[PDB]
Formats: structure tokens, C-alpha cells, sequence
């Protein structure tokens, strides 16, 4: 009773069975105007009947053991669901139909058998609707294939159980792949139903943790029509993005997949859940160069020993309990079975067509279905050996092998623990649900064939820590299937050294513009978000990727300008000692006697110290030598001029008493510069302010009226000087001093006066260079103007330095001699 | 036949329905240890008796009418679900057994057949209702179920439903979030078929118009203490201050009493419609939390017979409701004598007890069990007066109304179209739904009796075009129940005028910091993402919120400095013609023929040229004095030196000729002048690279070997003049002018020696200056020293002392 194509055997003990023989219903949504028939299931599917047929022979395997359940045969009844929810229902509801009578107390026919387990509903929502039915009357579902974990939750879903683990693992791995190759610009793609959409959402929760932008997000499905999918396609292809991470099965990704090989969309990288990962839908040699470099997971494979020649021993005239043979038989040989194709034989051989039946190479699945089996064996032989005073039930009692009924079965696989043919545990934990690794394949080219190859390239390993649980050999990957470099999928690329980082409005954060730094800051790794202003004394590049010293600027004591001053400078220190050497070493003469003898030695001394106090403006500016820079000339040249102009004419006689004139004129000076020094007294000071990458050393003067003070008293004892020796210039006495005198004076006006527009435009820049200039040409004219005239009689013609020359001059004259040479 | 606690009356047609009498099941865990009995309903829902007390009053109503249906009755089968997958298929079970039966030909032969099921309540229920339903094409209503799955008719062929599905709720939570200008919230969904596609379409929503989520968290009835914990500590780490909540009230209990135990406040909670007027959550204990709620609420409906019926309700005459008697024992808290806890009697008072039976405000859900089973009988009536030759079957045939099949039930419902007591249109699209009015509650405080009060604030008004759908009148809201204030739930501040937004690593773009803006460049909105750059002309003011205008420099009139070079030229010019004046009186007196008098007369002319040549410095450049600045001085300069080197001693004897030697030292700068205007002319040039801030206005020479050339010119005639007058500066001839042509000279490369670091240091307006300056001062020297000795021997000095 119920559907008519089933494969079905007595026993004691009855298993179900509910395998996707066919990929889905013949689409006939139409309106009601007849009674409704039933649909029609369309396309044949190898690799489930490949399943079922696990299931067979692992019945078989142990109804022929005598240490599995010795004296009681298993039986089965097992349906076709067609990928639907609708079929699989109605399978279901004759799997209780026993169970149902007695809670609707329906009562007749008293003759129908109970199932004490159900293996099978490959796909999620098709397990979750078995599952809410079976629930009812507590009838165990071991799923061989279903991996939401939705199914997880053990207060809607009392009695289901998995040999396959959950999607979880997978999603955190699908991270943790995108993680390693350093990507942060992906989309993704799930199938709209129970297993796509969790499996997406957990995935994304998990990107979001670790830095990763999703750009789209879009859902398909089998029956979706044509504009959905153009919208998805319009979608993708709007995108930068490269690599998509998809969450579906083969027949819901069919016609996205077909769209997108007609409009020859290249470039992608597709990464692969275990649902679509190996399925021949999908990995077709005309899909290539739109699928090809698929990275993908699976699960671990299993051996079965015996499997393969029982796979091959089908016949639709031999095997009478299996009513599936016959259509498997028409589709392998495309001919028609009596009771327009020709009629078949039964001589026909399984080796000489390729589908996926027996062309596989590894059993993943059927290694699941083979383990459901067992287990379900394993918990009726816990039942069956069990000893009275040690069972599961109350009182420690055990229940009876020969009325056995399905809670009891539910009960001893919550409490299962056994040993399979590889030598592994298999247990079930709290939420039913069993743990395992994964491998990780890359799609190929076969060179010889042309067909596509599964290549290993890595696992996930799930007894690891928390990070540690990849491995990934990158030299076996390639990567669209023709490419070694591994591909750019980032929403931009990586700022410089120079630049730094830049919001785009409405846009997320992995998508940035690069920024050029200002000139005073800097930046040096790679992805920065701000530049840094490094410190005083610091400057940027013209580059901006780093930050160099600034430049200190002084006139220091080895720049040839300060070594070319400074030869100047001993030069006159040089030439005014010899001066003072020949006047103290021809004394007692009517020259050296006639000038007084006593204002030379001090003259002398006073342009010792006016040379010598110019080498306080050369270096580096302290805090100390900036106090004595001014004062010192300041009060060296004002006793020199007091010393020339106490000796000039008759000013002495209008009131020794020379030298109390000389000690009152720089006394006031001396009292003017120490009440200066001791107000505000000049210091150093670091200019920056002035131009960018130079730090100038200038010195800042204090007050400024003390130094107009100063400038103004040298200047007014200078003029009154000229102004008293201007008159006296026809006197022609001793050798005829106050004509040279007078240009002396002419000689320090004209030079402090022409230097003005050097002193302003340059202040700031170097103006000390101009001050010691200026210092050194006032000196050397006025020593030159004074002294070397009578030291032409002095050395070079004695025996004229006789008393009658001083009183009268016999015109003859020291430069013109000089400059006849 | 099936579950035992039924409400069932008899009839020719009879419908089926599903409402949930209790909240629940009790929390047992089953060991398997002795075989499993059926799980037992807690908590009595009062609002779900109503609710089925509505489909009952409709049906009478209908049964009363001689206008819809003569002469045929209807019947029910009502069952409890307790919100519960399993018991709501036990009742389906029991709805399908006739039709279930004949599919697998497998005794009383007497079974009643359901034609349609008025549906179940939430969207899990509805969607393991609905997959065994469609099995056997029987219609299903449902009257509070709104998820979006149960829109795709390939998995659910036979569903339909009288409320709006949570699309339009989804945006319009986004809506309400854009409005108050908020950008950092988080979620809470449900772990169902509810809540789930409510957040993933919000999620996209919100994530349409740039709103931040930052958390988002998963809850259900049955989670444990831990999972409660963490969710709490999700809550109380983020500073997200607007929560959105798509959930069910007793699935959100949980959370809400932990809160409520820890006093968690300040929180602006956003209410789906399944809780945003609950009973088990609306309580004044918890209105320290959960106050100030805003959330949505369905369109009123009228029935107007309907709490007469309500208050009709007995145990003992209530005869067909199995459901009135726990009902009477739960209302007034007694224990019935069947056939501490007191005995009940009959006669209790419905209005003495405050339950959510007769204590409501509008009905919403009620009307819409009204809705279904009035849409079942007008489809039931198109059945029934179909025409024969016009119906919607095959060939126009019409189906048999007193052998009616459910699938030709669910035929008619496609097609419906009817018109309500209300005076609106009753239709179901092609995915089966119903679009409706949304109005917004916010949950205020009652000052009576401290129960809380929803008061509406506006509207979602679905028939609009989008962008115009949401209503808010926001005087009338409360925030938290007491403030008239609206929240901040922003991630960070705002950046004024004169910042930028920079980036915090790891952090979604809602969140960023303040940097200031560079000198060149300006932004005068809030929240700028860069700073703009100002244009060429211009320069940003002191806090960059617009640039303003570059100033321009040159040496101008009416500046001081520059009035003060025009008066130091007018008086030069005054004092030349004082003095060429004063030379052209005494014509005639031997100390003026004592000198060539026709050549001085060309001296002084060419020294009012030389003055009035360094007029062209001052003044804004024009294109034209940049063209005359220079070669004018350049040739009155060298016909003043060759006026002057003429009448030098020896010069003449070596070769009238002296106007001759003029021409050919004046003709010589000329040409030199002529080809340089001729082949490069100077040009005018607006200087911007020199400050950055100042934009300077300059000539650009064009070229520098022919201003070489006109320098060199000069400076090689003022050496010959120089040292053919130093060879003979002794003679006393002529009041000893040899001496002073000599200073003359002297003074002029004494100026302009001293002037060369002035040219090299400083670049704007202060070198036109010293160009004035230095031709002032050249020009000034020459003509006293040439022309002053003789101007006081002829007036100030007496002409009867040597003038002979
Ligand atoms: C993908 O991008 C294209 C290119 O911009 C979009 O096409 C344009 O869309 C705008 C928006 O209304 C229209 O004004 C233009 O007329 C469209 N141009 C063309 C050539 O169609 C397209 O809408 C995008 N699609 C998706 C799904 O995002
Ligand atoms: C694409 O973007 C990712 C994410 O920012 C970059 O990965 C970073 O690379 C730098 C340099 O190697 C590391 O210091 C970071 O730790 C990486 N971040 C993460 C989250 O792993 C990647 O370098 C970018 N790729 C390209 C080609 O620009
Ligand atoms: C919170 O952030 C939002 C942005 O998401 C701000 O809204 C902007 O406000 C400015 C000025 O008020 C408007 O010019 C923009 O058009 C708004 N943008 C949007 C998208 O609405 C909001 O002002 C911020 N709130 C506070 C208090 O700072
Ligand atoms: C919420 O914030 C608290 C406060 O930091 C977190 O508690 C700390 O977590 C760190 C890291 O796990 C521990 O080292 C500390 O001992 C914790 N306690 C304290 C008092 O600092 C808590 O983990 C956060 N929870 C969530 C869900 O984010
Ligand atoms: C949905 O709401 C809108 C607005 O609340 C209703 O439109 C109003 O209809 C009345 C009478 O038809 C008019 O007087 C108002 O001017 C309308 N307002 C607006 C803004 O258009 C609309 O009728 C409601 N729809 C239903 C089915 O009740
Ligand atoms: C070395 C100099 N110091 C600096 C300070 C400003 N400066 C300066 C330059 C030119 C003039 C025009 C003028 O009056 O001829 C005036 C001042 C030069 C100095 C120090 C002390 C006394 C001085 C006495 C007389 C001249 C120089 C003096
Ligand atoms: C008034 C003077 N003007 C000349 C003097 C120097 N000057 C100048 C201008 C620009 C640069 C290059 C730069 O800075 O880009 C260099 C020099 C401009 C003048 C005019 C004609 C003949 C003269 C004969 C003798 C002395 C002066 C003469
Ligand atoms: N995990 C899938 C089922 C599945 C696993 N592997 C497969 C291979 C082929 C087809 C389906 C599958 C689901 O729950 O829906
Ligand atoms: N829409 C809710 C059901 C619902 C609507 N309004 C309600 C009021 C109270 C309880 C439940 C509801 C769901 O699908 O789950
Ligand atoms: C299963 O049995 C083995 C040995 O019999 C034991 O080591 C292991 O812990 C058991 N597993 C569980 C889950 O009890
Ligand atoms: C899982 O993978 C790791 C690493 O390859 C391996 O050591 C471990 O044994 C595997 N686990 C099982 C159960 O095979
Ligand atoms: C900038 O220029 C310098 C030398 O000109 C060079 O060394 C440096 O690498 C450059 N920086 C960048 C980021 O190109
Ligand atoms: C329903 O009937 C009314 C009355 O004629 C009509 O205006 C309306 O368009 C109809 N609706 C549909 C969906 O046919
Ligand atoms: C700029 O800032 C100053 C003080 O910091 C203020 O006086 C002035 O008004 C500001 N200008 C603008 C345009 O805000
Ligand atoms: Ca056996
Ligand atoms: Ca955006
Ligand atoms: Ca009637
Ligand atoms: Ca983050």
C-alpha cells in the first residue's frame, strides 16, 4: 500500500529507506480545472541509486554475519522522494501508518508492518518535514546527507540523527580560506532554503570578525525563473569583486551556472560547499572556462570491500525485490523494456556505458549510508545482548528483542558506542551529531580524456585549536585552471609609503582613496591611517616617506668666509703690534718724543683690542658671547677716539690733565653697558619662523634705545672730533697729522654710512659677516691713516727724524713714495 | 476520533481551525526510561479563546443569514495547538483522514471530510501545517502568520492568508530609523521562520541607507541561563542605544525578565508586531525597561454583535465548546464539579475579572478570523450560483455544490473578489497575500491605575509611492516613558567646519575621528570626508571654512614711501630748473661762455630726463613701463656722461665734434635699446611661488645679456670719464672743475657699488625702492657737485668778486 515503484523485503525487523533517485518534478504548475494528478518525476540520477543500492548490501552483509543479530533477518522498504518534499510526505505517512491508527483509534486490516528505523532525506528541508512527522511516534531518522544546523535542535526535533557533520565547521573554514589567501572583497551566493541560508548567515557572522567585505548577496533556486536570474546575473557583473562563496546543491545552481557559460563571464573564483563540490551537473568540460580552479570540500572517504561486484551483478530479470532495476536498466542502455527506442536484451554489459554508477573513484556518501546501517544494527544488537539487572530502562531492566519497538531503538542509539571496519569510534553526542574532517580539492583539466579532475590540494583538520586547523599546499592550486599567480581580490590597492588613507563616502571600509601628506609630515609602513607630524628640528622630504633634520645656519669658524675674516683680523693684530714694537724700540727720537709718548702706547693698545674684539661676531651664538658682542667695540672705539682727540689742537686748552678727559669719555660709556647688561642684556634666539627646512641662530638685542644710545654718543664724539681737527688742517707740524686726521674720520663716516643698505636688506641672513666687515675697514683706515706715515721716516730714512722736520714739514710724503714703486 | 479537548458542531460543509488556547508545554526532559505519554499545555492565553470564539461567531452569523448559503449549513472541528508543531499535527492528522486514506487504499467508514482549515498562528506551525495540507490540495487561511517563505506557492500550494506579510514592516523599521537620524543600533531576532527573514530583510534595508548594526543576536523560548547571560552581555558592552526586536512575546520573556533584574535602562526598544502588544511583556513592573516602546500595530476592523457574544459564555450551556469549561476555572479560580480550590457555581459575573477577554481596546486579529471564514463562505456562494456554461472549470462547466471537492474550493478562493461589512475589497494575488495599513503604537504610562497605555503616533501608509509611506507625529511621544527629548545613537561625534573624518582601524565606517584641515585648502560642511582645495586666487582664512581673497603687492601712490620718492623727485626736479633758470639769465657774462654754454644747456635737459625716468618705478606695472623702465634712464644716464666727458681736459685734441661725440655714445645705447625692445620686450608677470599667501606684481626682463649690455655701457664710459678726469685734476682752469667731475664720478660707483647687496636679498615691493632711491641719489650727486661751485660764485658770492 502506497507508491507503486519501491524496493521492498520481508524480515522480522523493518527498515526504511528514502533515496532522490530522480533530481525533481516535471514543472506543471497549472490552474485547477481538472482534478489534480499526481506529478511527474523527470530526471535520472545515478549516484542515488548507487546509494540505495548501499543501503542493500549492507543489509545483506549483516543478515548473512552470525555475530550481528544471529537467528532474526532484517528487512526493508525504501521509496524515492525525487528531491521533493511532497513525495518524501507521502512516503512518510505510509512508514506510520500502523502508528497512526492507534493515536486516532482509526482501526482495518491488521496485517501492516512497522518500521523501527528510517535511513534517508537527503536534502535539509526534505529531512526537517520527515523529521517533524517521525517525531510524533518516536521513530528514529539516522540522514546520511542533511547538514543544517537546524536539525540540531533537539526540542523540535526529538529523534533525528546524522553520520555526516554540520555545516558550521564549513563556513568557519570557508573564512578561514578566504583569511589565508588574503582577501577582503567577496561576494556570495546561497541556495533559498534550509541549507543554504544558515550556512550563509554563519558565514558571514564569521567575516565579520575577521575584516572581510561582502559586496552582494543574492539567493537561487531550481524553479526560479528568467528575470530573477538576469537580475542575479546583472548583479554579479555590476561587481569588482572576484571571488564568490556559494552555498548550494547542483540542481539549484544549474540554470545561474548555464546563464553565465552563455554570456562567457571569466574570471571568477568560485568557492565550492560540499553539496555542489563534486557534482556532475556542475562540473562539465563545456562549463570549464568559467568553472575552472574551483576550490571545494569534501568529506572522508570510506572503504566498502565487496561493493563494487555486488554493484555490477544488477539485472531488471534477477533482482525481483528491487523495483528500480528496470528504469535503471533503460536509462544506462537507452532502450525499451518489453512488459520510439529499440528493445532491450538482458545481455547487455554495465562496463560499457560511462555514467556516474560505477565510474567513481572515491565513497563519501555511500560510506555514510553504509554507517547508518550499522549503527542501527549495533543498537539492536545492544538490545540483544543485554543482561537482566544492567539495562537502560527503569529499574535497570532490558527490553524484549521479540516485541521490540521504536523508542526503545531511539534509546539505545542515544547510548551507542561502537567500532567500525576502519577501526574508529562512532558515537552520537547530546544534539546527535558526530564530527570529522574535510578535505580540500581544486578542479582540473584531464590532459588525456578532456574529462575534470578532483585534485587534493589540502584538509581541514577538526581536532585542532582555534586557528590552527588549515592546511593548504599552494604549489598544487591552479587557479582558473590554467594560472600560478594568485589572484587580486581586494577593493583597492595598497597606499604607498607617502600617502595615507581616505574615507569614500557611502562606501565600506576596505574601499579607500590615498592621500598625499602636507609638507611637514610623514608616513613610513604601508597602510596608514593618519600622518605623523615628527618633531622641532625635523623636516619632510620632497617624497613625503620620511622626515630628515633641519639645517642649522651660522657663520661658523670653517667656512672659508670665517677662515678668510679671520686671516684678516690676525693680519691687523699682527701689523699694530709691530707698530708698537718699532715705537718702543725707537724711543729717545724727536718722532716718537714729539707725539706725546704716552697717548701712542694707549692709541696703540686701543686698536689692539678694536681688532681683536671682531672675533666675538664669528660661531656659534651663546648667551654669553651675545652680551659682549656690542658692548666691547662699543667701548674700545670710543677710547680710541677719545685718545686721538685729546692730542689734536687747542680743544686741551679749553679744559696729567690729558687723561682725566679720556678716563671721564669712556667712563661713560663703561656706566651706559653695564647698566644695559644689568636691565635687559641681549640673549640668543633660534629662529624658524623665518623660512621652513632652516633654523637660523640670530641674537635678539634686548632694548633697542640703549643701542641707538650708544651708536649716537661713538657717532656725536666722531663729528666733534672732525668738526675741531677740520679746522686745524693748514697747520703743516709734525709731519702734518691733523689732514690725516680728518680723513681718518672721513674714512669711518663714509664706511659706517655706505654699509646701511647692506645692514637692512640681509638682516637676519649672515649680517655679521657685513658687521665684521665694516669693523675691520674702520680700523685698518684709521691705523693706516695715523701711524704708517712716521713709521715710513721712522724705519726705512733716519737721520731726517730731527727736531727742525717736526716744526716745519720739507714736504715729502710716505704714500706717494710708496705707490712710485 | 483524535485529540479529546475539541470544540464541534455538525453540518453539511465543515470547516477546520487551529488556535493556541495555551502559550505552551511544559519543560520536561524526556530519559526514555518507560514509554512516552503526551506532553501536557501550560498557561491559559485568553486572547487566543477569543480568537477562536470569533470563527464560531462568524459561522452562526452565516448560519443565520438567509442571504449567503440557503438552505445548507456549516459545521466545525477546533483544536489547540499550544504553539506547538506536534500537537498542530496531531489535529491535522485528524483533519486529512478521509483523503488519506484513498491515496493508500488502505473501517468506520463514516468519516466526517474537512473542506478548508482556517490556519494557525506562527509561521512554524503554519509551515508544517501547510506541508501536509497541500498533499491532498485542501485550502488553508491563516490569519496571523506573515513570513515571506510561505509566499512561494511551488512548496505551498494551497496557503493563503488575511494578514500582510513582514516585507513591508522590515522597511518600514528602516524607515523609522532614517527619520530620527540615527546610524549605530542593534538587533534581536527570534530562531524561527518569523524572525529570521524579518532581520535578513531589515539587515539589507538598513544596510541600503547607511545604518550600522552593531550586534545581532538570536533568541528562543527555550534557552537556558547561559545563553541568556551572554546575550545580556552582548546588550551591556555597546553603546548602541535603539534596539530592533523581530520576536514573539513568549519568546522574548526571558531576556526581558533577565533585564528587567539587572535595571538595564535607557534603551529605545522597536517593536514587531507579534509583541508590540503583549500582555507578557506589558506589565507595570517592567515599565523602568520597556517603557517608551515605539511599535506597530494592524488596522482596526468592526464586528458589531461581538462582545454580547463574548459575554454569552458558560460552561453548562456551552455544549458544543469543550473549551469553556478550563476557561471558567482559569477566570474565576475555582475548581468545576464535573459529571485549596473552591467549588465553582454557576453563576459568576464575566465583568468582575480583569483578563484579556472582554478587556480590549480594537480588534485586529479577531477580525481577520472573521476575514477567513467569510472568505471561504463567499467562495462557498460563487460555488453555488455558477451558470451553466460560464463556469471556471473545463469546457465553462460548474462544480456540484452538494458534492463539493476542497480543491475546487481553493479553485473559487483564487478568483475571489468580494466586498466586506467594512465597505472595502477582499482579493488574493498569485502568491496568495493581502496587503494592509500599518498604524505606529508608543507605550505611555496610565496615571489611574499604573497600567500601560498605547497611544498612536502616526502611520504606514502601504498605497503610497515609496519614500512617502511613514507618518510620525512626534509631540506625542514619551522617550522612555517620561522624556520629550530625543536619543543620541550615533557612533561618534560630529566633525565641525574646518575637520575631516579619519578612518579607526578595524571599525565600521559609522565610526571615525577628527583631524583638522591644511592650510591651502577649506571644507565647509559638517561631517566633511576630505577638505577642498581653495582656487588659484585665493587663500583659506584662519579656520579654513572658506577661502578668501589673495592680496596683491607692488609699490603704489598714496603709500607713504611712495609719496615720499614723488617729493624727493618733484623737489629735484624744481631745484634743476632753478638752476638751469638761473644759467639762462646770465647769458651774457664771461663766467657762463667761460664753459661751452650750448652744451650745458643739453647737461641740464638731460638732467631733467634722468629725474623724470624713475617716475616709472612707482605704480602698479602695466605691460608698457615694464618696456620703459629700464632703457629710459639707460640713455638720458649716457648722455648725461657723454655731455659731461666732452668737455673733459685732452679728450678734444685727440678725435663742431663735440655734438658729433654726443651722438655717437647716445646712438650706440639706442640701438642697443632698440634691439632689445625689437626682438624679446619685457613683459608684466603676477609673481605667486615667492610667499604663498602674497601674490607680487613684477616685470619679467625677457632677457639678461642686453640688460648686461645697457649696464655695461655705461659703467665703461664712467671709466673712461673717470680716468681721463683723474690724470688731470691740478689745473686750476675753468673754477677747478676737474677735481669735482672726478667726486662726481666717484659718488656715482660709490651708490651703485653700495646697492648690489640690495638687489641680490630682498624680491617684492622693497627693490622698486631701491631702484628710485639709488637713481635719486646718482642723479642728485652729479648735478651738485657739477653745478653748484659756479651757482654760488654768480649769486651768493658777489658778481664784482671774479666774474671776469
Ligand atoms: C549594473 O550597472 C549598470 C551600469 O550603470 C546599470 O545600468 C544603468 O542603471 C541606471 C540606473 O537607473 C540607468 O539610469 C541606466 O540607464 C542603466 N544603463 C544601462 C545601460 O542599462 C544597472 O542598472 C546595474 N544593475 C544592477 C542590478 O545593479
Ligand atoms: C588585501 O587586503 C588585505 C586586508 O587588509 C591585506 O592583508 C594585510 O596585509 C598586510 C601586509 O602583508 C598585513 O600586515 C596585514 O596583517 C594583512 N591584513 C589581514 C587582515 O590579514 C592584503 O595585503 C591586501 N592585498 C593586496 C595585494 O593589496
Ligand atoms: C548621526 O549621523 C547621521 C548620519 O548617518 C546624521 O544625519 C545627517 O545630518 C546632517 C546634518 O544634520 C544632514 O545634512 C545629513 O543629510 C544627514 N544624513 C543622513 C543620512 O540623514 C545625524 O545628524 C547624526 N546625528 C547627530 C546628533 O550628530
Ligand atoms: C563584555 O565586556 C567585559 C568587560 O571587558 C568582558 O569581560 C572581560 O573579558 C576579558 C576578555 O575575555 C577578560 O580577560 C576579563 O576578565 C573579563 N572581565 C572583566 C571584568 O574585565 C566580556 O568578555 C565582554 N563580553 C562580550 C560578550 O563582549
Ligand atoms: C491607508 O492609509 C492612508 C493614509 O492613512 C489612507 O488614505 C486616506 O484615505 C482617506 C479616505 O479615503 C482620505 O480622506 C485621506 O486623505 C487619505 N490619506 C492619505 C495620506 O492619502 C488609506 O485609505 C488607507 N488604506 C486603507 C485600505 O485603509
Ligand atoms: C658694530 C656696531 N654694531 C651694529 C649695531 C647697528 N649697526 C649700525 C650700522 C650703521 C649705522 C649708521 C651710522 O650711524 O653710521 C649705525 C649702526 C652696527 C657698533 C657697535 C657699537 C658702537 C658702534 C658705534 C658706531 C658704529 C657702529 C657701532
Ligand atoms: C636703474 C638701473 N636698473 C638696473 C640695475 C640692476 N637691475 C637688475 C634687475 C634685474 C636683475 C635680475 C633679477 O633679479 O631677476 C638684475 C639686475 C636693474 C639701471 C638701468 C639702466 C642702466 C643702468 C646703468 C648703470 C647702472 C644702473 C642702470
Ligand atoms: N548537505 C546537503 C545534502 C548533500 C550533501 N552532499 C550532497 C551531494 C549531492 C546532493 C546533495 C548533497 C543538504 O543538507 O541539503
Ligand atoms: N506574525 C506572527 C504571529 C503573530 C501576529 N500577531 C501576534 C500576536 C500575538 C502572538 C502572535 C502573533 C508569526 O508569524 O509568528
Ligand atoms: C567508546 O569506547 C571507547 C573504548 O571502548 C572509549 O575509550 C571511548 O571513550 C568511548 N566513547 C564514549 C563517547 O564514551
Ligand atoms: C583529521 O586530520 C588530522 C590531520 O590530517 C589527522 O591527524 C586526524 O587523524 C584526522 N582525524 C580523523 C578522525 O581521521
Ligand atoms: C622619493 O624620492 C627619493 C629620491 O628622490 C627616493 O629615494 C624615494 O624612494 C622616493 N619615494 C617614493 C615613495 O617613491
Ligand atoms: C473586484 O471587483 C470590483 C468591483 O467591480 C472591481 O472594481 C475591482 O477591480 C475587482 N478587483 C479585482 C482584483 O478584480
Ligand atoms: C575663526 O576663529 C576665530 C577665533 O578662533 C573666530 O573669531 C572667527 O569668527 C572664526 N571664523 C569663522 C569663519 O568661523
Ligand atoms: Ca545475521
Ligand atoms: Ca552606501
Ligand atoms: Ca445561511
Ligand atoms: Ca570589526
Amino acid at each position: 500500500y502506497g507508491p507503486d515503484q519501491r524496493a521492498q523485503k520481508k524480515g522480522d525487523i523493518i527498515l526504511g529507506g528514502l533515496f532522490p533517485i530522480h533530481f525533481g518534478v516535471a514543472a506543471k504548475d497549472q490552474d485547477l480545472k481538472s482534478r489534480p494528478e499526481s506529478v511527474e518525476c523527470i530526471r535520472y540520477n545515478f549516484r542515488g541509486f548507487r546509494w540505495l543500492q548501499a543501503m542493500i548490501f549492507a543489509i545483506e552483509e549483516i543478515n548473512s554475519s552470525p555475530a550481528l543479530l544471529p537467528n532474526l533477518t532484517l528487512g526493508y522498504r525504501i521509496f524515492d522522494t525525487c528531491n521533493t518534499v511532497s513525495k518524501a510526505l507521502e512516503a512518510t505517512l505510509s512508514f506510520v501508518a500502523q502508528n497512526k491508527i492507534d493515536s486516532l483509534n482509526l482501526d482495518c486490516s491488521e496485517h501492516i508492518p512497522s518500521t523501527i528505523a528510517v535511513v534517508g532525506a537527503t536534502g535539509s528541508g526534505v529531512s526537517t518535514a520527515v523529521a517533524n512527522l517521525l517525531g510524533l511516534f518516536y521513530i528514529p531518522q539516522v540522514s546520511y546527507a542533511s547538514s543544517s544546523r537546524l536539525l540540531s535542535n533537539k526540542n523540535q526535533f526529538k529523534s533525528f540523527l546524522r553520520t555526516i557533520p554540520n555545516d558550521e565547521h564549513q563556513a568557519t573554514a570557508m573564512a578561514d580560506i578566504i583569511e589565508y589567501f588574503r582577501w577582503n572583497w567577496v561576494g556570495t551566493i546561497a541556495a533559498d532554503d534550509d541549507y543554504g541560508r544558515p550556512g550563509i548567515e554563519k558565514f558571514r557572522e564569521e567575516a565579520e570578525e575577521r575584516d572581510i567585505c561582502i559586496d552582494f548577496s543574492e539567493l537561487i533556486s531550481q524553479y526560479s525563473d528568467e528575470e530573477e536570474i538576469q537580475h542575479v546575473v546583472e548583479v554579479i557583473q555590476n561587481s569588482t569583486a572576484k571571488v564568490i562563496v556559494v552555498f548550494s546543491s547542483g540542481p539549484d545552481l544549474e540554470p545561474l551556472i548555464k546563464e553565465i557559460v552563455r554570456r562567457n563571464i571569466t574570471g571568477k573564483i568560485w568557492l565550492a560547499s560540499e553539496a555542489w563540490a563534486s557534482s556532475s551537473l556542475i562540473a562539465m568540460p563545456q562549463y570549464f572556462h568559467v568553472v575552472g580552479g574551483t576550490i571545494g570540500f569534501a568529506l572522508k572517504a570510506g572503504q566498502i570491500p565487496g561493493f563494487r561486484e555486488f554493484l555490477k551483478k544488477v539485472h531488471p530479470r534477477k533482482s525481483v525485490h528491487n523495483g528500480f532495476a528496470k528504469e535503471f536498466w533503460e536509462e544506462t542502455f537507452n532502450c525499451h523494456l518489453q512488459e520510439f527506442r529499440p528493445l532491450c536484451t538482458g545481455d547487455e554489459n554495465i562496463s560499457s556505458v560511462e555514467t556516474p554508477y560505477i565510474d567513481y573513484t572515491h565513497l563519501r556518501i555511500s560510506y555514510n549510508v553504509y554507517l547508518a546501517v550499522y549503527s542501527i544494527a549495533h543498537a539492536l544488537q545492544d538490545i540483544y545482548t543485554c543482561l537482566p539487572g544492567r539495562g537502560l530502562f527503569t529499574n535497570g531492566s532490558c527490553a524484549d528483542i521479540k516485541k521490540v519497538e521504536a523508542w526503545q531503538v531511539l534509546k539505545h542509539l542515544r547510548h551507542l558506542n561502537f567500532t567500525n571496519n576502519m577501526g574508529e569510534q562512532v558515537t552520537f553526542d547530546e544534539c546527535g551529531d558526530l564530527v570529522g574532517n574535510y578535505s580540500i580539492i581544486n578542479w582540473h583539466l584531464s590532459p588525456e580524456d578532456g574529462s575534470i579532475v578532483f585534485k587534493e590540494v589540502g584538509y581541514y583538520n577538526v581536532y585542532a585549536k582555534k586557528g590552527e586547523r588549515l592546511f593548504i599546499n599552494e604549489e598544487k592550486i591552479l587557479w582558473s585552471g590554467f594560472s600560478r599567480e594568485v589572484p587580486f581580490s581586494n577593493c583597492s590597492r595598497d597606499c604607498l609609503a607617502g600617502t595615507r588613507k581616505g574615507i569614500i563616502e557611502g562606501e565600506p571600509t576596505c574601499c579607500f582613496e590615498c592621500v598625499e601628506c602636507p609638507d611637514g609630515e610623514y608616513s613610513d609602513e604601508t597602510d596608514a591611517s593618519a600622518c605623523n607630524k615628527c618633531p622641532d628640528d625635523f623636516w619632510s622630504n620632497e617624497n613625503h616617506t620620511s622626515c630628515i633634520a633641519k639645517e642649522i645656519e651660522f657663520l661658523s669658524w670653517t667656512e672659508p668666509f670665517g677662515i678668510a675674516l679671520t686671516l684678516f683680523a690676525v693680519l691687523g693684530i699682527f701689523l699694530t703690534a709691530f707698530v708698537l714694537g718699532v715705537f718702543i724700540k725707537f724711543r729717545n727720537t724727536p718722532i716718537v718724543k714729539a707725539t706725546n709718548r704716552e697717548l701712542s702706547y694707549l692709541l696703540l693698545f686701543s686698536l689692539l683690542c678694536c681688532f681683536s674684539s671682531s672675533l666675538f661676531f664669528i660661531g656659534e651664538p651663546q648667551d654669553w658671547t651675545c652680551r659682549l658682542r656690542q658692548p666691547a667695540f662699543g667701548i674700545s672705539f670710543v677710547l680710541c677716539i677719545s685718545c686721538i682727540l685729546v692730542k689734536t689742537n687747542r680743544v686741551l686748552l679749553v679744559f696729567n690733565l690729558q687723561f682725566l678727559l679720556v678716563f671721564l669719555c669712556t667712563f661713560m660709556q663703561i656706566v651706559i653697558c653695564v647698566i644695559w647688561l644689568y636691565t635687559a642684556p641681549p640673549s640668543s634666539y633660534r629662529n624658524q619662523e623665518l623660512e621652513d627646512e632652516i633654523i637660523f641662530i640670530t641674537c635678539h638685542e634686548g632694548s633697542l634705545m640703549a643701542l641707538g644710545f650708544l651708536i649716537g654718543y661713538t657717532c656725536l664724539l666722531a663729528a666733534i672730533c672732525f668738526f675741531f681737527a677740520f679746522k686745524s688742517r693748514k697747520l703743516p707740524e709734525n709731519f702734518n697729522e691733523a689732514k690725516f686726521i680728518t680723513f681718518s674720520m672721513l674714512i669711518f663716516f663714509i664706511v659706517w654710512i655706505s654699509f646701511i643698505p647692506a645692514y637692512a636688506s640681509t638682516y637676519g641672513k649672515f649680517v655679521s659677516a657685513v658687521e665684521v666687515i665694516a669693523i675691520l675697514a674702520a680700523s685698518f683706515g684709521l691705523l693706516a691713516c695715523i701711524f704708517f706715515n712716521k713709521i715710513y721716516i721712522i724705519l726705512f730714512k733716519p737721520s731726517r727724524n730731527t727736531i727742525e722736520e717736526v716744526r716745519c714739514s720739507t714736504a715729502a710724503h710716505a704714500f706717494k713714495v710708496a705707490a712710485r714703486a
